């Protein structure tokens, strides 16, 4: 439930990464 | 609440896929 | 604490706003 | 745990700062 969010969390500090890293990509091909 | 709070965290776990897919749109166009 | 964190998330379902608008300026630009 | 949880909601809300203005890097470059 709680440890369900905390590690949700802790699948959007991923997405947040992979977020950063492919702004990271696109700002790579400019 | 906390089912509330789980199913939020599972909205930005979509806008989280359409992040990835349309970063990955642009990363095309270029 | 919990009215604290499902109100991050509704700042965050903001964010995730601003995000897919401001991907579809870059997306005009392009 | 639910202060864990609350200050992660706050790593998201620097996150989403840096989401916004590497966004606003690329929008530079072009």
């Amino acid at each position: 439930x709680m440890k369900x969010i905390e590690d949700k969390l802790e699948e959007i500090x991923s997405k947040x990464y992979h977020x950063e890293n492919e702004l990271a990509r696109i700002k790579x091909l400019l």
